[PDB]
């Protein structure tokens, strides 16, 4: 997270670390008591290794009481992702078994109803993604508040060419932004799911290339399909 603050600690209990060899790769949210959903490009340049979700986490290093390390049992991509494009960039994990819910592991409610967040909704996107463009990576969540842009503006030559798609959303990157490390973490307003953080290769901090999220009412029968 480029220009955030330090969260307050177990205050996103949704907040999960989908991590490759105990190194954090991309944020992920609890949408279910044994799902997490993420990015779709979040294990590509995955090498032979332990793939684990972290949950209960504010500290990825530090010993907490709600910390507690899952293994994937399933990992569903949406059948329409693909390497190439930032396009139905969703990625859905099954815990090895059901979360252990309290204070700090609680599953976030996303959105069902199909309706655009009204351009210029403050939203809240947190992650563990490098703080810097020398690319520190904090070891304590991180997030900020992104105000939500219009398609229209987003779309623009000098800005993304169209590429956000109807099923795609944006917020402000005006030195504050989402970055490498953010992808597969939540984009929450209103205190309901609204996006995922692409896990395509962007440039972040430069207002003129606005953050790209994928909306989650958009694909919401995909969702509820995998989940059941
Ligand atoms: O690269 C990734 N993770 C990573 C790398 C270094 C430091 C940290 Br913290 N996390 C994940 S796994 C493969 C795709 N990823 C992305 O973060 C993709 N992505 N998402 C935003 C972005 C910006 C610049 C470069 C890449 C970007």
């Amino acid at each position: 997270i480029l220009g955030g603050r330090e969260a307050e600690a177990h205050a996103r209990p949704y907040m999960a670390s989908v991590q490759l060899n105990g190194a954090h790769l991309c944020g992920g949210v609890l949408v279910a008591e044994q799902w997490v959903l993420s990015a779709a490009h979040c294990l590509e340049d995955a090498a032979d290794g332990k793939v684990q979700v972290l949950l209960g986490a504010h500290s990825l290093s530090q010993p907490e009481p709600s910390k507690r390390l899952y293994d994937v049992l399933r990992a569903v991509p949406h059948p329409d992702s693909q390497p190439d494009t930032i396009d139905h960039d969703l990625l859905l994990l099954q815990l090895s078994e059901k979360a252990t819910l309290g204070p700090a592991v609680r599953p976030l409610p996303w959105q069902r109803v199909d309706r655009d967040v009204a351009p210029g909704t403050l939203c809240d996107v947190a992650g563990w993604g490098i703080v810097n463009h020398a690319g520190r990576r904090p070891d304590s969540l991180q997030h900020v508040l992104l105000p939500v842009l219009d398609r229209a503006t987003c779309n623009r030559r000098t800005h993304h060419d169209g590429a956000i798609t109807e099923r795609l959303m944006c917020a402000e990157s005006n030195r504050r932004d989402s970055c490498k490390g953010d992808s597969g973490g939540p984009l929450v307003c209103g205190g309901v799911l609204e996006g995922v953080v692409t896990s395509g290769s962007r440039v972040c901090g430069n207002r003129k290339k606005p953050g790209i999220y994928t909306r989650v009412a958009s694909y919401a029968a995909w969702i509820d399909s995998v989940l059941a």
